[PDB]
Order: C-alpha cells, then structure tokens, then sequence
C-alpha cells in the first residue's frame, strides 16, 4: 500500500538518530540568495531530514534578518568561519560560494573542523576548485579525514531523465552502445552578454568557462549514464568571439571583450567498448533554430536513446528499442509535466544524503545509482577537463585511461 | 509557356552559331562527345543504371563510340541490349585507348583497379589527339600515393581535361544551400555538425557483396568513400578548406552477420572499420566542424541519417535526410526579419540525375583546360579536386594512427 507504514521516511516521516541532520551554510548570504532559492526550499521541503542550525556570514546583521525571512528556529549565525567551522552542533557543511573562492573557504573549513567530531558531511557545488591543483589539494586534505564525508554537487545525475536513461541503458532496452553524439549550448559565451554578469565567468583565469561547467556537468552525466569512463580524447578550443554585445531589458551597441573560450570540439573514446562518443558545445547566443540545443544522442545495437531540450529548458527522452536486455522494439516518449529541476535536482541530492545517513565513508558514486558523488567523483572530473586543456593547448589525442584511479 | 524559345538553354538544347569563337558556329564542331567506356561490363552493370542514362537523355550532347571488355562477347552483347548504333567493342584497353574516334573516356571500375587502368589509358591515349576529357569516379585511386601519380601524368597532358565523379556537389540541396551562405542568409558561420553513415560497415553485411570491400587492404571503406564525399561537399558548401583535423577511428565490429534482405547467425569478417569521429578546424573564420559517421546498420532511429547542420550568425540551414533529404532554412533573406524556408525536390532520383549533372557541365564546358572547380559553383570537380580529398582523407588516418591534431593548411596547393 501507498501509506504504508513501511513508506513513512519516503513520505518524508521520521519514527522516534532519527533527529535531522544539522546543517550548517556559507553563502546563504540573504532571504533571496541563490541558497535560498535553490538549497532552502530544498532544505524545506526535507524538514524530518535537515535542520539548519547555522549560517556563517561576514556580518552578524545578515545572518540575522535571514534566520528571520526565512524563519530559522534552529539556526544561529556566525561571524567567522572558524567559528562557524568549529561549531560542534554541525554535522554537515554545505557551501555555496563562487568557484574562484571555493579553494580558500574550503581549505579554511577543513583547517578548523579537525576540533568538530559531529561534522560528518562536507558538501560542495561543482566545481570543486577553479583550477585542478587547487582541487587536487582540497580533495588530499579531507583524504586525510577518515570519519568526513564529502559530496559535489552534479546534480545533474539526479536528473529524471538522466536517470531514466542510465535504467534504460543499464537494462539493456538498446543493447551494447555503439556511437553516441552530444550537443550543448554554454549560455553566456556567444555573440551577447546578459546585463551585469559577474565579469568573473568571462575570464579565462578564473577556471570558469564553457569547458569547466557546461561541458562538465555534461560529460560527466554521459559517462554516468554511460557507465564508463573515457580512455583517449582529443579537443579544439575556440575564441572566434573575443568581443560580446551586451543587452539589458531584452541588444546594445555596447561592447565587451570576453577572454573566456565560446566553442569547444571534444571527442573521444569510451573505455568500456571503446564506444566513440562526438561532442559539439556551443558558448552560447545567437541559439540554434533548426535544432534542439542540448541533444545527448546515444546509439545501440538493440534501440537508440535521446535526451533533447532547451538550452538557455524543456528536456524529454526518447527512446526506441527492445522493453527487453525474435527482438521487438516499442518506443517511449519521456517528459515530466512539470518539474523544477534546479530545485528538484538538489533536492533529490539532500535525500540521498538523507539516505546513507538514516538507511545506511564511501569513495564516490561513480557509476552506481546508489548514493552521492564525492569530492573523488568531481575530481576525477577535474582532471578530465584539465586533459581536455592540454589536448588542445598539446594537439593531441590524449590516453586518460589513467585518472579515475 | 514552359517550351518558350527563351528556355531552351536550360532543356539542354544548342543552337546554332553565326559566332567564329564558338564550337556551335559550325556543324562538324558541333559533334556530340564521342565517349569511350570502361566498365559497361552489361545491360544491367552500374554504368548502365547511371552514366549511361544521363548519356541517354543527352543525345544532342553526347555519343557513345566504344566500350572495353575482357571479353567482346561481353561487349558485343551489351551494345546489342542498349542498343547503341555507334559503338566499336574493344578486346585490349590498349586498343580502345588508341581509338581515335573517342573524345572522352569514362572509367567507371572497382577502386581497386583505377591506377593501373587509368594509368594505361592515359600511356595509350599518347596519340590520339581528340582525347580531351578522362572522368573517373571518386574514389580516384587506392591510396593517395597511386593517386598523386596519376594525377601528376596527367597534369602533363596539357589539352586533356579530367573529371572525378564527387556528384553531391550538383546536389541540389547541395547547391541551395552553397547559394544560402554564399550570400550571406546566416551571417558568418560559426559552428558545423555531421552525421553520415557508411552503409554496410555496420552489424550485417548484404547477401553478395563483395570481399573488396570490406578488405582494410582494398583502399575502399568508410572513411575514403562516403565520409569523403561527404567531407568534400561540405567544404564545397562553406567555401572552405581545412585548418587543422583530428580523427579517431574505430573497428568495432571485426564480424558481422550475413543476409538476403534478412539476418542470419551466418557470420563474416571485417577488417574495414565501423565508425568515424573527425572533428577540425575550418581556415575561413576558423569554424569548428565536428562529425560522426556510423559503418551501418542499424540505422539510427530517433535522428535522420545524413545530417549536415549549420549554426551561423545570422541564421541555420540543416539538410537531413535518409535517397530522402530536405533542406531547411531559418535566417535572413538576404546579404532582420530572419525567414523560413523548407526545400524540397519531389521524386528526386539523386542517383542518375546528380551524374547527369556533371554531364551537362562538361557540355556546357565544351560547347559553350582548368585547374580545380575549388568552391566554384561553375564546372566541375576534376583529378585536382580529387588530390586535394584523398590528401585529406590519407591526413585523416594518419591524425588517427599518430593520435595528433594535424595541420592540413596546405594540402590544397
């Protein structure tokens, strides 16, 4: 039965361990942050699960008019990281701060947690650092620590379709993989500019670009979904747009020189198979108008899959191929009504967490549909996107059959 | 209407001169081309379905004068089934290369064995004068190394024109939409994706086939033959050559399994190979280009099998097909109210009319020599054109047996 007993922690419900996980933010900066309106609602919406009972800001101000906006009964706010870090009443940490500052925050929060005994998670939003040797250190750091649990969030391999995709393949409806085809579109890196954006995602030191996030988030699902990992690759990097025109209600005339990359060729070959896998991503405007801006078109022997959408978003996944491992295919057309992803995403993270906490240190998810990612899993991401670098910058076809280990 | 005079040009109709620098200024100038064949093998061989049909509806244009054959008893039976009041057979190629009466000489034979065919045509057409026109279909020769040589003879025959058969660019799709970017209809382009399909380098392989094919060794495959049709028409399409490329090439399927048209656990060797990733650097505005090309079967199901999509600045055109394509367009008309536009041949057969094409511009051509047709909308490809892709393609091995981007700025020279 729907209400079973049995269901209760799916349906939210907690029997009297059982207490909520305490949380503990940085970067949950305002009542109208992008923590708010991505992680809290989240947050929210697992109340039996997660209770923040801490918010670390610059100022204890900020940290007050939050906890009351967003009505926090157990939250106590925090002038300084240390402090904060220090906090024995966290059990896990999440942060949400720029990239170009992730490695310091981090590094500070791993320093002064060494004290904290309850702290058992630390979570952190993709990318993990702004440069792979920045990572490689945060990710040797909490190595160190045997009893903390780290987590990125590729929220990504929580999507619906994505998941759908992976039980497809996975079961077999479309039989061995035989060549997959990927097209996305990076938003902010084409012929136009969105009115105030951070100049520090046009930069091509800040380590956040076309390559380091887009292509990331995406790559990394396809292996996912795909179940391997790539053996050789080889990419072309583009700047055929040095200058952007910025726009503001809706296109000015006013210009804006844009160090950051705005096209990127990537191809490759999967281990498991040696499947070839061709990739063409997009900085972003003018879009395409002929075709779907995200496609990840994945080719087998028994049936072929497709997940199409709206890079910019209204995702769907097609398939064709046998409900199977005489071979008769059925088709299957898959679109949610009418799911908040970014939201949802997220949140299907926080439950997974939830998840090992209450149901029952582990290395990373890699291709299992159990658990979460590490910060072992967003590494070895890190380095595929650094021989994506040094493939173009090398012209070459680069083995990377060795960075998973 | 439809018959005005003023159409006649067009309905492939040739009036007669009063013009000293015209071939159509008097009558014995104005013969049709007097064509030579080797590989009119019979009455149901490819050439027949094809170049010969072509030459059919272009009876003021062109003639056939003579066919080779191993065997006349081959040849003397295949003009008895087409009916050709004009042609000698001929025992030896020597023979029919030393005929004098062909203006034209058509090759149309397995890779495989266009050099040394080729090769001896053109040693034995040393005294004909009327040799004027060699055409041989793409591939032009095994490897590039058989080919540069062939075309190094030839470019020594000052007055013999050449023709390679890479009819997609007569395509009319190809052709629309050459003309849509040739003006301007999507702004400068900024990125092109590929997708093809090799035919029987996949999981089955069709009853009959020949081994040829599917030998690594034979010089024909996915890569030399349709990636390389393909390649050269969208080059020809964007006006440009490449920069730099980098391929990796996969043979995956080292068995398949044999059919008649169905599967069986029958099963054969591969040593061709299954699939193709080629991405590069276009030279004019240095556009990415990426591409994916599948052996075979199965065909793919959820996405057309031949895609050529074209992302530019001010607007796309996709041509996607399966022979089944159609052009589509969204951009500006001319070169901000960006228009639609959706192209469509009805019935088109591609097979004979894109090989007719290349017909009627070797007429044009000659009632109306060249180095390369290059991005030229006028004339046609010839063994120039035909170096400049087997360089590519001969890069695109390498790129892929070295494991590097290569340079391949100047193979066009």
């Amino acid at each position: 039965h729907h209400h079973s007993s049995e269901n209760l922690y799916f349906q939210g419900h907690m029997l009297a361990s059982s207490r909520p996980i305490r949380v503990g933010f940085v970067g949950l900066t305002s009542g109208k942050s992008w923590v708010a309106k991505t992680h809290f609602l989240a947050i929210q919406q697992l109340s039996s699960q997660f209770q923040i009972v801490a918010l670390y800001n610059p100022t204890l101000k900020s940290s007050l008019q939050t906890i009351e906006q967003l009505q926090l009964k157990h939250a106590t706010g925090f002038d300084s990281l240390e402090s904060f870090a220090q906090y024995k009443d966290i059990d896990m940490i999440v942060v949400s701060v720029k990239v170009p500052e992730h490695y310091e925050v981090v590094k500070n929060i791993l320093e002064h947690s060494s004290q904290n005994l309850n702290l058992r998670y630390l979570y952190v939003e993709w990318a993990l650092a702004a440069s792979v040797q920045q990572a490689e250190e945060l990710y040797s750091i909490s190595q160190q620590r045997a009893n903390l649990q780290t987590i990125i969030c590729l929220q990504g391999r929580k999507s619906p379709y994505i998941v759908r995709a992976k039980e497809l393949i996975s079961e077999g409806c479309i039989g061995d993989i035989n060549s997959i085809e990927i097209s996305g579109n990076g938003g902010w890196y084409g012929y136009e500019r969105p009115m105030r954006s951070p100049e520090y995602l046009y930069d091509i030191e800040s380590g956040v670009n076309l390559i380091s996030n887009s292509f990331g988030h995406t790559i990394d699902v396809l292996q996912y979904i795909t179940g391997s990992y790539f053996q050789k690759i080889n990419a072309m990097i583009s700047n055929n747009i040095p200058t952007q025109f910025l726009l503001d209600e809706n296109r000015t005339k006013e210009t804006i020189s844009k160090t950051c990359p705005d096209h990127l060729l990537f191809q490759g070959i999967l281990e498991n198979g040696k499947v070839p896998v061709s990739c063409s991503f997009k900085g972003g405007t003018p879009v395409k108008k002929l075709t779907k801006n995200l496609v990840i078109d994945i080719h087998g022997t028994k049936g072929d899959l497709k997940i199409e959408g709206d890079a910019g978003s209204n995702l769907v996944l097609y398939f064709y191929g046998i409900k199977n491992g005489e071979e008769e295919q059925t088709m299957e057309v898959f679109h949610l009504r009418n799911y908040n992803s970014v939201v949802g995403n997220i949140l299907r993270i926080y439950e997974s967490i939830a998840d090992y906490h209450f149901l029952g240190k582990f290395d990373k998810q890699g291709f299992r549909f159990e658990g979460f990612p590490t910060f072992k899993d967003a590494i070895i991401l890190h380095r595929l996107i650094d021989a994506v670098f040094r493939s173009d910058k090398e012209e070459k076809t680069l083995d990377v059959s060795k960075i998973m280990i």
